[PDB]
């Protein structure tokens, strides 16, 4: 299991929405963050930090390379600032109406 | 260490931080987020995503089942959208006041 | 490669941006979130988790000390709600927009 954080434009949320959709994801969970990049000392008038959105999404490993090719072939514009993925790794997943684990929990396939 | 991490519904934060203060937790973080589960292309004028709460609680190795167990037995409802859990590892923690690491920075016994 | 979250008092953005930045950080997340620690049976009417920023910063495995560093240097005031720090691993890093991975997408350097 792994989980692969996806930071994008705020406007490219449903478009990566409907293709990890259609892709066969069955959960996500989206945050509000801010952030700065590259940046192609600092000032109390201006801020630095832009609007993104954070996706979370908790997969099996088998699916790890389709979701992070959905994911960018949705998001990217060509302009600096199209985002960022990091996949982490997740020991257990639960779910917490039945106490269903792991892939379970995770899967579209029940 | 690991980090716990619970998305639940929102009314349900203060039954669960009961629960886990009783349980002997002394730290945790709560973060808005949104999400969608398995849903049992889109549209324009209507919104999949639905509010939770997103829980981290970093714990030591020994706590994780039962922080798991307390966590489930005060969210659950019964209905779909109760939550989910991911449990994944932490290599190091530090407490910026003190610089205490690991265990020191997380457990009730100081 | 290594994921540093430090959850810090708000007003020490800045300060601790800063820090970063002239250490040669070129990106972070920033998340408005709430929590509690040790707290030096709830309540009805009044709230125990206080608001703090969540800064994520995905660094190169040679750069975790420094930044830990930095950040404990810039956040800490002396009084309990200075904050704490968590570092986990990361699996694989991916720009969006040309698709880059791990080092290439992290390092100041191209
Ligand atoms: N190393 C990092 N650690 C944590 N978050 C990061 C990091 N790099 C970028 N981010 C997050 O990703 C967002 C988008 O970054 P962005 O697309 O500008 O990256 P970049 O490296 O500057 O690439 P580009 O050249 O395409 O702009 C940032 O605003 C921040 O939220
Ligand atoms: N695989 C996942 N990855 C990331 N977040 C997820 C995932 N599945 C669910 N979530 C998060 O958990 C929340 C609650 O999911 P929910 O309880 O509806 O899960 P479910 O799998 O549909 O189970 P149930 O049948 O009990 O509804 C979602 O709104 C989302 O925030
Ligand atoms: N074990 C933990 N797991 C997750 N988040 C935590 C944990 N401990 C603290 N936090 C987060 O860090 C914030 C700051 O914690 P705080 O600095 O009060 O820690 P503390 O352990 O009480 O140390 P101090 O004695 O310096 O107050 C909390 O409000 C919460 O957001
Ligand atoms: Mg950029
Ligand atoms: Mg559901
Ligand atoms: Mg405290």
């Amino acid at each position: 299991m792994k989980k692969i954080e996806a930071i994008i434009r705020p406007f490219k949320l449903d478009e990566v929405k409907i293709a990890l959709v259609n892709a066969g994801i069955v959960g996500m969970t989206v945050s509000e963050v801010r952030g700065f990049g590259r940046q192609k000392r600092g000032s109390e008038y201006t801020v630095e930090f832009l609007q993104k959105l954070k996706l979370e999404i908790v997969v099996e490993d088998a699916q790890v390379d389709t979701v992070i090719d959905k994911i960018v072939a949705a998001a990217r514009t060509g302009e600096n600032g199209d985002g960022k993925i990091f996949v982490s790794p997740v020991d257990q997943t639960i779910r917490i109406r039945t106490g269903e684990k792991n892939a379970d929990a995770i899967s579209a396939w029940s």
